[PDB]
């Protein structure tokens, strides 16, 4: 649960794109607001693929 229920929360309420991923410009976007910046540090660290997004799959597959 704490694995991400949270942040899962945030996210799955933050995904205001259109597709359910949690992608950068999307969440730079949203985050804007937020914590863009410390976000897209850990978001850029996040990703550890190229350019892809944070998917409730991936979401809950990082915890796993
Ligand atoms: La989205």
């Amino acid at each position: 649960s704490d694995d991400k229920i949270g942040l899962k929360v945030l996210y799955k309420l933050m995904d205001v794109d259109g597709d359910g991923k949690l992608t950068k410009e999307e969440v730079t976007s949203f985050f804007k607001k937020h914590g863009i910046e410390k976000v897209a540090e850990q978001v850029m660290k996040a990703d550890a693929n190229g350019d892809g997004y944070i998917t409730l799959e991936e979401f809950l597959e990082f915890s796993l």
